[PDB]
């Protein structure tokens, strides 16, 4: 059914630490979603994940991506078109059932328990996707303080790649990822066992996803 590059947390690299998930074989297909775990995986990703009975994540890491999520979610929930584009990267980054095909593991060490946790990974990446979701970003003003939210969901970035370089590089004391994600836009079209990610992507100016004019510039009439 599915192919997951990772599945479940196999330990702690320090006692500090959180737990880091397992690397497992593309061979591997995880088993159908609990209840409990399904209903929570519709709370943080939305509706699109009601029909999913098997997914590449657990419990736990569906508990980890709620709570990193909602640390990011208020710096562009102003901007619903930003907010839809941001938790669906990291929703189908997490559970969907081809991540083993867009989620290369290229590094791994041992854990506190003695297992395999990863240490870093790839992410085949669409340009095309990548670039309209920093479209959709790269404008949200922080009320009151007169601040680009950009500056630090983004730490500044100029374009879509710094973008997500400042997402997928490790910061683990900074609310950040656990550990190093690079996103790769060079994926071959010779390569037909891998895949780049590419989902529906929103404008800050849709209609169902319609940003003010003060985040987002084609809001603004003329
Ligand atoms: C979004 O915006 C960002 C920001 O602008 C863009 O990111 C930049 O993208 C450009 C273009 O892709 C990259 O340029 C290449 O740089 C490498 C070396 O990078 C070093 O220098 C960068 C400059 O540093 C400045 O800022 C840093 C802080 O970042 C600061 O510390 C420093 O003081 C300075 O002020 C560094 O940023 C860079 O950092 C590294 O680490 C970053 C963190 O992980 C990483 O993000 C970076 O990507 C980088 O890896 C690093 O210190 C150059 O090597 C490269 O030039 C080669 O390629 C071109 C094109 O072919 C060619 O013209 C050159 O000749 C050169 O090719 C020679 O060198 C190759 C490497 O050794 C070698 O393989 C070749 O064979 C060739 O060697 C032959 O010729 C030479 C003579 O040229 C000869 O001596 C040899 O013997 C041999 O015969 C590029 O210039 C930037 O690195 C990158 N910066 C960042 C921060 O990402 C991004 O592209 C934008 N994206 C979009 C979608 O718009
Ligand atoms: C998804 O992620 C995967 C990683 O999880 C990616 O897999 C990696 O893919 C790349 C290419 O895309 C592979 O690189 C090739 O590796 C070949 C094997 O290298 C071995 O042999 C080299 C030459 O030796 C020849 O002769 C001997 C004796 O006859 C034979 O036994 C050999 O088979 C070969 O015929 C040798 O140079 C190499 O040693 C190190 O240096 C190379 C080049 O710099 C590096 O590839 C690497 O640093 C090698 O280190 C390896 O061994 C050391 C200890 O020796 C360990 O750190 C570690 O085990 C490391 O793997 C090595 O002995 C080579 O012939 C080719 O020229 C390419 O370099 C990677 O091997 C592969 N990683 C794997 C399979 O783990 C995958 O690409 C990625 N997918 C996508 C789509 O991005
Ligand atoms: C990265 O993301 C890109 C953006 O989503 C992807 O680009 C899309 O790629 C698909 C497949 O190649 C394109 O769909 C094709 O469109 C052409 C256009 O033909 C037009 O004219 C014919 C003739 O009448 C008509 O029948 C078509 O309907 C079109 O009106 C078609 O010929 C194909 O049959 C197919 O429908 C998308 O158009 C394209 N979207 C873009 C560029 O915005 C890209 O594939 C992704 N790459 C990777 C590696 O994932
Ligand atoms: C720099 C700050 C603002 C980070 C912004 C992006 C946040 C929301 C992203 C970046 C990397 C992401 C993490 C990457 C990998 C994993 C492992 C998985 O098993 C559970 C989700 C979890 C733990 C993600 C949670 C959300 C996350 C932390
Ligand atoms: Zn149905
Ligand atoms: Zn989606
Ligand atoms: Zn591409
Ligand atoms: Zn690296």
């Amino acid at each position: 059914t599915a192919t997951c590059a990772m599945y479940g947390n196999c330990g702690k690299k320090s006692v500090f630490g959180n737990e880091l998930p397992c690397p497992v074989p593309r061979s591997f297909e995880p088993p159908v979603l609990s209840d409990e775990t399904s209903k929570l995986l519709v709370e943080v990703c939305g509706e699109e994940w009601k029909e999913v009975r098997y997914a590449c994540c657990t419990k736990d890491q569906v508990v980890a991506l709620r709570d990193n999520l909602q640390k990011a979610q208020p710096l562009i929930s102003s901007c619903p078109a930003c907010l839809k584009n941001f938790n669906n990267l990291f929703c189908h980054f997490t559970c969907a059932a081809d991540q083993g095909r867009f989620v290369n593991i290229t590094k791994v060490e041992k854990s506190k328990e003695d297992k395999d946790i990863v240490a870093e990974l790839d992410v085949f990446m669409n340009s095309s996707w990548a670039s309209e979701f920093y479209d959709s970003c790269k404008n949200i003003k922080f009320s009151a303080t007169n601040g680009y939210a950009m500056d630090l969901i983004g730490g500044g970035a100029k374009n879509y790649s710094q973008f997500l370089k400042f997402l997928g590089d490790a910061k683990p004391m900074l609310g950040g990822s656990p550990f190093q994600i690079n996103y790769k836009y060079d994926l071959a079209n010779e390569e037909k066992e891998w895949q780049e990610f590419n989902d529906e992507v929103y404008a800050c100016d849709d209609a169902q996803y319609k940003c003010a004019c003060s985040d987002c510039q084609e809001s603004c009439p003329h």
